[PDB]
């Protein structure tokens, strides 16, 4: 398919038109796996917005930028990103989405260590989001603290849906290569047909990002990683001595290697570690 076709393919997908001479005031905030993602204000109403640009011709696999639209035209919740807009834009796509004052959990991390509260509350929110995903057969496969936004207020937000596959009954597992190396379950590294519960492992490397400040094997090359997590028992948390029995027995409950015996995101949303949540004010200080 030639460079053309496919944007005349994903044309049918976004809104018509040109978006620019609509919005001012073009700050650049985080770049990204598919593109660059800038703050903008919208002209007629003031509303900032986050706006994601992406270049159809510099991509690792181009169709997946169908994803950066349609998961989230598709799929609404209180704790998924929306989007108000998406348009083509010379040789970019831009999606326009809801901005975002907290910023993305990684830098949170890297920056202050969140407590179990917080751990709770942050994972109850992504729990959420999961849940309903996975209910409409939305598989993730990206789930990592930069997939993950917080509003002002604390309110937790899902991002990042481009490596999302939509499983159907034709075709109810996937098998590809898909996701970031480090928090990617054995089974997904192995090519074995898989579906939602490899985004249950990845919640449990992002537990561990949260305890320990970094995934496992980071200090690895992301190809030695893979084959560490996919030849190994799962990964322990290097803070085990910090951290409860509750918490520590909810991180054992995702990262199970079976992946028929790996918890459901709606089994860990009445596990008895997410009665330690706080009010979404309690993430409000790491903002
Ligand atoms: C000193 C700078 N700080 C720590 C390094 C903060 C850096 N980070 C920031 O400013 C920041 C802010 C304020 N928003 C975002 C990202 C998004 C947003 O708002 N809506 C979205 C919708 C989709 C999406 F995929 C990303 C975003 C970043 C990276």
């Amino acid at each position: 398919v030639t460079h053309e076709q496919f944007k005349a393919a994903l044309r049918m997908v976004v809104d018509q038109g040109d978006p620019r001479l609509l919005l001012d005031s073009y700050v650049k905030i985080g770049e990204g796996s598919t593109g660059i993602v800038c703050l903008a204000r919208e002209k007629h109403s003031g509303r900032q917005v986050a706006v994601k640009m992406m270049d159809l011709r510099k991509q690792q696999r181009r169709e997946l930028l169908f994803n950066e639209v349609v998961i989230m035209r598709d799929y609404q919740h209180f704790n998924v990103v929306e989007m108000y807009k998406s348009y083509l834009v010379g040789e970019e796509l831009w999606v326009l989405m809801e901005f975002l004052q907290g910023g993305a959990l990684t830098d949170i991390v890297s920056q202050v260590r969140l407590n179990e509260e917080q751990i709770a509350t942050v994972c109850e929110a992504v729990l959420q989001a999961l849940a309903y995903l996975h209910a409409q057969g939305v598989i993730h496969r990206d789930i990592k603290s930069d997939s993950i936004l917080l509003t002002l207020d604390g309110r937790v937000k899902l991002s990042d849906f481009g490596f999302c596959a939509q499983i159907s009954k034709d075709v109810p597992k996937r098998k590809s290569l898909v996701g970031t190396p480090y928090w990617m379950a054995p089974e997904v590294i192995s090519r074995s047909l898989y579906a939602t519960e490899v985004d249950i492992w990845s919640l449990g490397i992002m537990v561990i990002e949260m305890v320990d400040g970094e995934p496992p094997y980071f200090s690895d090359s992301p190809v030695q990683a893979m084959k560490r997590l996919r030849d190994s028992p799962p990964p322990k948390l290097k803070n085990s001595h910090k951290v409860s029995p509750v918490l520590r027995d909810f991180l054992e409950r995702m990262l199970v290697r079976d992946p028929q015996e790996r918890a459901t995101a709606q089994e860990l949303l009445d596990h008895p570690f997410l009665l330690q949540t706080g009010l979404p004010e309690c993430l409000v200080p790491l903002i």
